[PDB]
C-alpha cells in the first residue's frame, strides 16, 4: 500500500507527486499516455521543438516561472515587432504597427470600456468560490454574449471582442456564463493579462518546448514512481484506503489525487459512485474545442517585408496567428488556432484540408509566398482520448452556482487537482501547478 | 466467448424495443443491462399494497407507440385525476384555490401566458424534428437561452414565474440552462406547449395499472431465454472491420453490430476502441442530464378530495413546483406525487430522505392544509444519484451545442449504433420517444447486416 496514488502526469499530477515525495511519503503516478505533460506536448520536427499543446508563460504566472528557473529551462520572448495584418470580410488586408490601429478612435474607446466593465464584474467574483459573488445568481443565468449585447457596443467591437473570447476560451461567448468568464478574468488578473503578448500570457516561450519541462519535473520522482501507458479504469475506496483498477491490475493506497480533465474524471468507475452534485458538475464542465497548427517555412520570410506574422481575421475560420520561429531564426513558423465552432468543423476534415484553409488565409494576409510551405503540423485536442478538448473546461449558464461548489471538495480519500481547480491562472500551466500544490498539502495533512 | 448478430447495451424501453425487433426479424441478440432489473428511467416498487412509479409514469394522447405497446402486452390505463380545486401559491400573498390553475391569473396575465406559449410554438414548428441544426434561424436560436427569449417578450412577473414552473417540470432544468433551439425542438417533438403541460389532452393524461416497470418486464419476456443478461454493466466496446467486442467485468461478447441504448452521459463513459470521433465525444460533454427528485407522500386516504381539492399545488417560489393526486383507482392509499426540479433537486439531493420529507410536508401543510402532516410514509428517488442514469428526465443542450455538436447525435460510428429517448424525433424525452428510437436503431442495424 503506497501512501498516495496520483492519477495523471500533467503539470498538476507531477507537482502533487513531487510535493508528496519531498514530504517523505510514498507515491505512485499512473499516466494513460506513453509520455508525461498531458495538455503540453512537444515533438522534434525540422531540427526544432514543436509545442502541439501549451507553449506560452507570461508575467504574473509565478509558479511556472519559479519551476522553469528551478529545473534550468530558459525562456525566449514571443516576437512582438513588425506590422500586424487585419482583414475584415471581403476587404483588403490592412498593415498596422498594432491590431488596435485598424479600428477608429470611437471603436477603441468602446472596446476598452467593454473590457473595463468585464474587469469590474470580475473583481467581485471570489477566486475560491465564484458561486459566492454577490450577483452570482444573475451572472450565472446570463451568457457572456447576452451581456456584450446589453452594452450597446458597435458590430465591429463585438466582432473583435468575439475573436479575443474564442482565442482565450476555445468557445463562443454564447457557450459561456458571464459568471464563468468573469471568474476566469479575475483568475488571470485582468483582460490585458489574457490578451496581451508583451505584459501578458503570450509574452514568453521555453527553450526546447514545454513537455521537456514536465519531464525534468518527473525526473525529480524516484525510479518506479511513474507508470506510463497505464490508464486508470476504476477508483474504489473504503475506511482503510483506496484501490486503483487498471487493465494490468490494482494499486492499493491510503489516499488518491485525481489530476485529469473534468470530463475524464467523470468516466472513471468510482466506488462508491461520486455524490450526485459532483457527477452532474462534471456533466456541466465541457472542454473547449481547438485545433492548434504550426505552418513551417525554410525562413520567416514575412520579417523581411516588415510583418510580425500576426494576422487578425474575424470573418475567417482561423483566429489570431503568431510568429512561432525559434531563436535560431529558422525554420520560419506561423502558429495559430481553429477555435470553437471552426475547430469542430476543421476536426471533421483531414490535415490536408486544414492545411489548405490555413495556407489560403495566410496567402491573402501575409502574402502569396505563404503558398510555398515546407510542412504543416497540427493537433485536434478534441480527438485526444486522454484530453477530449483544449484549452480546458468552461461552464455554461446555471452550472457555477448549482453544481460548482463540488469542484474541489474531497470525496472521502479522493482529492482533486488539475488547472480547472486553480484559484489563479485557471486554464493555464501555472494554474495546473497551483492545483497540485493544493491537493498535495490536503493529502499530507490528512495522512498526518 | 459467445458470438451473436447484435448486442444491445441497456434494457430501458429503447434497448428492449430494439432487441425485440432484431429478435423478431430472425437475428441472434444479447441485451446487457447494468442493473438487476429492466426498465431504466422507469422503475416500480410495491409499497402499501399498490404500485409506486419512482421513474416515468404518464402517457398521453399523441404518444401512439407506448399506447400500442401497452395494448399489445395487456397493460390497462387509468386516468390521472382532474377534478377538484388546484392551489396556487405565488411569491406574495395567501394560497388561491381555483377549479383550474389559469383562474389564478388576471385576464392580462392569462393573455400574456397564451401569447408566450403561441410565440414559442411558432418557433418550434420551424425546427426540423430530424435536424434542429437545419432550422432557418438555427444559429440565432442556438445562441440564446430560453430565459433570455422569455425576458425579451416583456410578460408580467407572475407569467414568467408560472412559465418557469412548467419549464422546470418539463425539462428538470431552468430556462437559463436550455438553448431556445433545444426548448423549441422539444416543443415541436411533443406537438406543442399544451401537449407538454396539460393533464386532460396532454402528456399527464393517463397512468398504467400496476405501474410502468411491469410493461418493460412484459416486453423483456418477448425475448428468447438467455438473451437478457442483468447485473452486467458494459465497460468497453472495441470494433474492427468485421464486428464489435463488448467487454464486461468477467468476460467479452462478440457481435456483428451493437446498439448502445443508454443515457448520453453514460454512453460517453464506455471505453471505445477506436476512440469516438471528436464531434460525438464533445456532443456527449454538451448533453447533461436533468436534475429531479421524484416523491410520493402516502396518506391512509386521499383526504384533500373531501375538501374539494385536486391535490395539485403550484408554487413558483417553493422548492416543490408542482404536485399531482397519485392515488390508485381503488381510492387508497392517498398519494401526493411531486418533484424537486433543477436547483431545488440538487439542493435536496444533498440532504437525507427524512429532510426532503420535512420540506415536502411544509409546502403541503401551507397549500393543502393541516392534514398534510398526517403522513403514513414518504418514498422518493434522486435520479441524479442513480449511477446507471445520472439524471432524469433526460439530456438537455445548452446554448451553442445543437448547431455545432448536435449533427453527431444519431450517426453510427462504424458498427456501433445509438438508441435512447434523446435520439427520438417524436416525444423525445418520453417513454414514447424511447420506443421510437429502439425501432429506428433496430431497422438501421437490420438494413446494415443485410
Ligand atoms: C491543449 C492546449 C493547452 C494550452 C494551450 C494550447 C493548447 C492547444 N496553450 C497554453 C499556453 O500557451 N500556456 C499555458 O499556460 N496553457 C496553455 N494551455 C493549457 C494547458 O496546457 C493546461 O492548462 C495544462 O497543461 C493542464 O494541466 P493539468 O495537469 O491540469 O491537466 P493535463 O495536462 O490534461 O494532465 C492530465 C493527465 O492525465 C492523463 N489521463 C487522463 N485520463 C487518465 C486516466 N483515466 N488514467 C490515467 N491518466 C489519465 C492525461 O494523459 C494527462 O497526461
Ligand atoms: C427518471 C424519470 C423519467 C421520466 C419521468 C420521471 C422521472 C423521475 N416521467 C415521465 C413520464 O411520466 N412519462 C414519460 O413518458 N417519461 C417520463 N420520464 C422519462 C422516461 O422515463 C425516459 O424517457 C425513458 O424511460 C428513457 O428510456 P431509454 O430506454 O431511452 O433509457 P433508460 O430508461 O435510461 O435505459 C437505459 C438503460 O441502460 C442501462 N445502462 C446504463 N449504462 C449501462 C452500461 N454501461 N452497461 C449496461 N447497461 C447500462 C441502464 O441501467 C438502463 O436500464
Ligand atoms: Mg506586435
Ligand atoms: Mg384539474
Ligand atoms: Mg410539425
Amino acid at each position: 500500500q503506497v501512501d498516495v496514488v496520483v492519477v495523471g502526469a500533467g503539470f498538476a499530477g507531477l507537482t502533487a507527486a513531487r510535493a508528496v515525495h519531498e514530504a517523505g511519503r510514498s507515491v505512485l503516478v499512473l499516466e494513460a499516455r506513453d509520455r508525461v505533460g498531458g495538455r503540453t506536448c512537444t515533438e522534434e520536427h525540422h531540427g526544432t521543438w514543436i509545442d502541439l499543446g501549451g507553449q506560452w508563460i507570461g508575467p504574473g504566472q509565478d509558479r511556472v516561472a519559479a519551476l522553469a528557473a528551478e529545473l534550468g529551462v530558459e525562456t525566449y520572448p514571443q516576437p512582438t515587432e513588425g506590422d500586424d495584418v487585419v482583414l475584415f470580410g471581403d476587404g483588403e488586408p490592412q498593415r498596422a504597427p498594432d491590431v488596435a490601429l485598424a479600428f477608429s478612435d470611437e471603436e477603441l474607446t468602446a472596446y476598452l470600456e467593454l473590457a473595463g466593465a468585464l474587469e469590474a464584474i470580475a473583481e467581485k467574483v471570489p477566486l475560491d468560490a465564484p458561486w459566492l459573488a454577490p450577483e452570482a445568481a444573475a451572472w450565472d443565468a446570463t451568457t457572456l454574449r447576452e451581456w456584450v449585447a446589453g452594452t450597446g457596443v458597435p458590430d465591429r467591437v463585438a466582432g473583435l471582442f468575439e475573436v479575443a473570447v474564442q482565442a482565450v476560451f476555445a468557445a463562443t461567448s454564447a457557450q459561456l456564463s458571464l459568471l464563468h468568464a468573469a471568474h476566469y478574468v479575475h483568475s488571470a488578473g485582468g483582460w490585458s493579462k489574457l490578451t496581451d503578448t508583451e505584459g501578458g500570457a503570450q509574452q514568453d516561450r521555453l527553450v526546447g518546448g514545454v513537455q521537456p519541462l514536465a519531464e525534468r519535473l518527473a525526473a525529480r520522482l524516484p525510479d518506479g514512481a511513474l507508470r506510463l501507458s497505464t490508464p486508470v479504469r476504476g477508483l474504489a475506496q473504503d475506511g482503510d484506503g483506496v484501490t486503483v483498477r487498471t487493465a494490468g491490475g490494482e494499486v492499493r493506497a491510503r489516499r488518491a489525487i485525481v489530476a485529469v480533465p473534468p470530463t475524464l474524471a467523470g468516466r472513471i468507475d468510482h466506488d462508491p459512485p461520486l455524490p450526485p452534485q459532483r457527477d452532474q458538475l462534471l456533466q456541466h464542465m465541457p472542454q473547449g474545442s481547438v485545433v492548434k497548427f504550426h505552418v513551417i517555412y525554410d525562413e520567416p520570410w514575412w520579417r523581411a517585408e516588415g510583418l510580425s506574422g500576426t494576422v487578425l481575421c474575424p470573418d475567417e475560420p482561423i483566429g489570431v496567428t503568431f510568429d512561432g520561429t525559434p531563436p535560431a531564426g529558422t525554420p520560419g513558423i506561423v502558429t495559430g488556432f481553429f477555435e470553437g465552432p471552426a475547430a469542430v468543423a476543421a476536426g471533421a476534415r483531414t490535415r490536408e484540408e486544414r492545411r489548405d484553409v490555413v495556407v489560403d488565409v495566410l496567402a491573402r494576409t501575409l502574402g502569396e509566398r505563404a503558398r510555398d510551405v515546407r510542412d504543416y503540423i497540427d493537433r485536434d485536442w478534441s480527438a485526444e482520448p486522454w484530453t477530449r478538448g483544449c484549452y480546458g473546461a468552461h461552464l455554461p449558464p446555471g452550472a457555477w452556482t448549482v453544481y460548482g461548489p463540488a469542484l474541489r471538495v474531497p470525496v472521502g480519500r479522493v482529492h482533486w487537482a488539475g488547472t480547472e481547480t486553480a484559484e489563479r491562472w485557471t486554464g493555464y500551466i501555472d494554474g495546473a501547478i497551483e492545483s497540485g500544490q493544493r491537493a498535495a498539502a490536503e493529502v499530507l495533512a490528512a495522512l498526518g
